[PDB]
């Protein structure tokens, strides 16, 4: 297991524009195109991202390229965030993957709501952090995925992903 395999399980792989759990146009391995309800806007974003006229469809290689970029940008964003960096750097490698996963799904605006969870994670109060993490819109809207990510934060193992 590694961050790519983990997010691949959580995000799936679809080669045509689809709507994510929030109803937003997405493609590939959880590559958000736009929050606009206009499919044409999503198609434009896709074409810009890939560098060709895709008409809403990409190849596996292209999906994996966006995924590489998106994971890289997620981790780099964490390091550039003054609130997230010290917590991330305090974590072991497996729990760092849980952090990347959460940021990938929710963005940094999303994880900003998690001050108390972050503090508990930095304190290595794992069971307490896990309880706090579940008291969230995130958990309630995507409970099976959040449970996996939370188990990863709780245990520092890959048990939830096999
Ligand atoms: C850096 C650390 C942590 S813990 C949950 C999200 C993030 S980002």
């Amino acid at each position: 297991m590694n961050i790519f395999e983990m997010l691949r399980i959580d995000e799936g792989l679809r080669l045509k524009i689809y709507k994510d759990t929030e109803g937003y146009y997405t493609i590939g391995i959880g590559h958000l195109l736009t929050k606009s309800p206009d499919l044409n806007a999503a198609k434009s974003e896709l074409d810009k991202a890939i560098g060709r006229n895709c008409n809403g469809v990409i190849t596996k290689d292209e999906a994996e390229k966006l995924f590489n970029q998106d994971v890289d940008a997620a981790v780099r964003g964490i390091l550039r965030n003054a609130k997230l960096k010290p917590v991330y750097d305090s974590l072991d490698a497996v729990r760092r993957c849980a952090a990347i996963n959460q940021v990938f799904q929710m963005g940094e605006t999303g994880v900003a709501g998690f001050t108390n969870s972050l503090r508990m994670l930095q304190q290595k109060r794992w069971d307490e952090a896990a309880v706090n993490l579940a008291k969230s819109r995130w958990y309630n809207q995507t409970p099976d995925r959040a449970k996996r990510v939370i188990t990863t934060f709780r245990t520092g193992t890959w048990d939830a992903y096999k």
